[PDB]
């Protein structure tokens, strides 16, 4: 039982409370335990508690004693226990409680009166009970009530007598998700006194008994609502009738198998701002299904359409200017659709568009063509994806028409050409470009001239082409400064490709072949393709298969702070290389072939670091290698793990094994 | 003979050996097919069998101490065997009573392999060996208990990739050997560098 401030016993075993612990402990927790009887008169020492978490337990009643000795306690937890019987004088004493959780106790009846003696309690839980009836007393109490939960109970009818207690009461949630409520009474939630969220999951009502709920919201004070998994296969223009007169806000209708959106079925509501259609079985989209929702600030339709069938190839189709009544919609998220393709108008309309996301919404997008994106033309559109799209060929002029994108993300897909550059124009405000996971992409020296105000760019296993011209094609990326150049096998280098990149810093280049370029042997001198990098932070070189490296590369990097090395075959550093780090923090070795460690080269490398990877090398244990190595290794403050674990001395073999 | 080189042979492992009613078989090539399991009674009743080639393979957990059911001896009964490859087989332990029986071994090849240690007193008995190709291995360390009889009488000897440690301990009876012998060694001054420790880095 670990304790400074939060006393905790969680999955301890115990049978009884312990008896010594600070008396000014305020939060004491035994959850996953066997209490079978929790008497009073263990909580002498305990009366400076706030919360008490004494859950998931075997209690099967309570007495009133237990909360006397506790005048500050707040919450109060009795999930998954026995307490199916309530008393008046169960919680009479205390009613500083703010926190009341009662789930799983197998509650069968409120009795007469078990809440009236707290006034100060918020939020109330009675979930996976045996509960039939809202009714939870005869008078009114409970003002300063906000949140009550009745999920998975046992309740078939939700009447007006059984909640006339909340006439002076402020509800924020009313969860009574899995029970099968099949009536409506007249007046019921006007008994309530403010009604601000209904949550009605998983609760079979229908199209009828939808209509006659919103029927019976007509008139209050309704923000959210939530009918998901409802079993709400149609709509009509009258199923939410009864809304006019509220001005609900959130609305949420997933996993309800609706299979066909009726006409004019949401031009009832004109106060909906956050609107959830997800995971869906919609197999047509009228241009008036739509009609209604000008002020809809959140629009999610990830799944919300028909998969395609070989049965009969029933592709969701869209009607055009469907969505034209969005003019104030701001977020759009319809990931892992099956429609078949862009329209010229089907994006028409959008005046206020900020953030539209296509992930895997199409079956088959292979070429992205200059008139796709027509209907975004007036859309000021900032953020902008279209991963597993399946890609295949993008002409020019394909983006000419997003004037005010600034995030791009291209990524896994199977986009294979050559990139002209032209494919860019009208991106002027454009800020990254996500480009990873492609077939292959074939540089030239145009291929971003077009985008100077281009940040980070993404090209990992994308299998680089003509990287190597003469002419560097970062050369007008003035302002880039994430550059990932990874798992393409990338062979040549120019010297001068980040020549003018004063402001990169995120250069990645593992799991590449450039061990060839480091090589004193190599024909034309080693290039130093590090040069003028003055604001480099972060360097990856991993698996590239070095042997060497030049004494000269590492001479500008005044800024380097992490730099990555693993799994090469790096056998012997230069002495005096590392010098210019002044500012390292993280130097990750492992899985290369070196064996010696020293001053001349480490020495500066080791003056202030925070981090080190130098797993799986075979050191050799010698005065003359790893004296100094080891005696910084007996003297530090940087965090090398597993340090007695991997890094074993491989040689000679009078210390095979030994760390 | 029986030649199955890059064939990507399939269910190799089967209870019952295929090559059981081969008692004629003399030549056996299972190289580069990325065989992983091998039974132990695969090549029981083989007593005619000569040249087995085993290189490009995937053999390296049958061999480890640490692999259940103890490791493979899938070369027992195996009088007559001649020519033995075992190249690029990843191993990176060689169990101790593996070439028990090899009476009439001569050619043995254990090239780009992740050998770092031997065994003491695995080799007394190859009485006839007469090539030992150990290139491209990680071995550091050469001694009698373990290369004394091997080197009893050779004609050739593969070892140029390999990180020599240079002490009296591991490599002066080795240099020793280098001095006076009749196996040939060819590029003996080329590439068997000393890599360890760096006082004698690259010091043939």
């Amino acid at each position: 039982t670990v304790s400074h401030e939060v006393a905790d016993c969680s999955h301890l075993k115990l049978t009884q409370v312990p008896d010594d612990l600070p008396t000014n402990i305020t939060v004491l927790n035994l959850t996953h335990n066997q209490l079978r009887r929790l008497p009073a008169a263990n909580f002498t020492r305990y009366s400076q508690l706030t919360s008490l978490d004494v859950g998931f337990n075997t209690i099967s009643k309570l007495e009133p004693e237990l909360c006397q000795k506790l005048p500050m306690l707040k919450v109060l937890n009795l999930q998954h226990n026995e307490l199916s019987q309530l008393s008046d004088k169960t919680f009479a004493f205390c009613t500083n409680l703010t926190e009341l959780h009662l789930m799983s106790n197998s509650i069968q009846k409120i009795k007469n009166n078990p809440f009236v003696k707290q006034k100060n309690l918020i939020t109330l839980d009675l979930s996976h009970n045996g509960l039939s009836s809202t009714k939870l007393g005869t008078q009114v109490q409970l003002e300063n009530l906000q949140e009550l939960l009745l999920s998975n109970n046992k309740i078939q009818a939700l009447k007006s007598e059984e909640l006339d207690i909340f006439a002076n009461s402020s509800l924020k949630k009313l969860e009574l998700s899995s029970n099968q409520i099949k009536e409506f009474s007249p007046g019921c939630f006007h008994a309530i006194g403010r009604l601000f969220g209904l949550f009605l999951n998983n609760v079979q009502l229908g199209p009828s008994l939808t209509e006659k709920l919103c029927l019976e919201l007509a008139n209050t004070s309704i923000r959210n609502l939530s009918l998901s998994n409802s079993q709400l296969s149609t709509t009509s223009n009258t199923t939410f009738l009864g809304l006019k007169w509220t001005n609900l806000t959130m609305l949420d209708l997933s996993y309800n198998n609706l299979n066909v959106v009726g006409n004019d079925s949401f031009a009832w509501l004109p106060q909906l701002e956050y609107f959830f259609l997800e995971y869906n079985n919609i197999q047509h989209l009228f241009s008036h299904s739509l009609h209604g929702l000008f002020n809809v600030r959140y629009l999610n339709l990830k799944r919300s359409f028909t998969k395609q069938s070989i049965s009969l190839a029933s592709l969701p189709k869209i009607d055009d200017f469907s969505f034209q009544w969005l003019k104030c919609l701001e977020h759009l998220n319809m990931e892992d659709n099956d429609i078949p393709g862009i329209k010229s108008n089907m994006f028409t309309g959008l005046i206020n568009l900020k953030y539209l996301s296509l992930s895997n919404s199409f079956t088959s997008l292979r070429t992205l063509t200059n008139e796709t994106f027509v209907s975004l033309a007036h859309s000021p559109l900032h953020i902008l994806n279209l991963t597993k799209n399946k890609i295949s060929k993008i002409e020019s002029d394909a983006f000419s028409w997003l004037g005010h994108l600034e995030v791009l993300d291209l990524g896994l897909n199977e986009i294979g050409q050559e990139l002209t550059g032209q494919e860019w124009r009208g991106l002027e405000n454009i800020f990254e470009i996500y480009l990873s996971y492609n077939k292959y992409l074939q540089l030239t020296r145009n291929s971003f001239a077009l985008v100077p105000s281009l940040q980070r760019l993404m090209l990992r296993r994308v299998a680089l082409k003509n990287v190597d011209s003469s002419p560097s094609p970062f050369q007008p990326l003035r302002n880039l400064t994430i550059l990932d150049l990874s798992n393409n096998n990338i062979a040549n280098i120019n010297d001068d490709m980040l020549e003018g990149l004063e402001k990169l810093e995120i250069l990645d280049l593992q799991h590449n072949n450039l061990a060839r370029l480091w090589k004193h042997a190599n024909p034309g001198g080693p290039i130093y393709f590090l040069k003028g990098l003055s604001h480099l932070h972060i360097l990856n070189l991993e698996s590239n298969g070095f042997d060497e490296i030049p004494v000269e590369v590492f001479k500008d990097l005044f800024e380097l702070k992490i730099i990555d090395l693993g799994l090469n075959n790096l056998n012997t550093l230069p002495a005096s290389v590392f010098n210019n780090q002044v500012s390292l923090k993280s130097l990750n070795l492992q899985k290369n072939l070196i064996t010696s460690v020293e001053k001349k080269v480490f020495g500066p490398a080791f003056r202030n670091l925070t981090e080190l990877d130098m797993r799986f090398n075979p050191f050799d244990c010698t005065c003359e290698s790893i004296a100094w190595f080891v005696n910084w290794i007996n003297e530090t403050h940087t965090n090398i793990p597993e340090l007695s674990s991997h890094y074993l001395c491989n040689t000679p073999p009078h210390y095979h094994g030994f760390p």
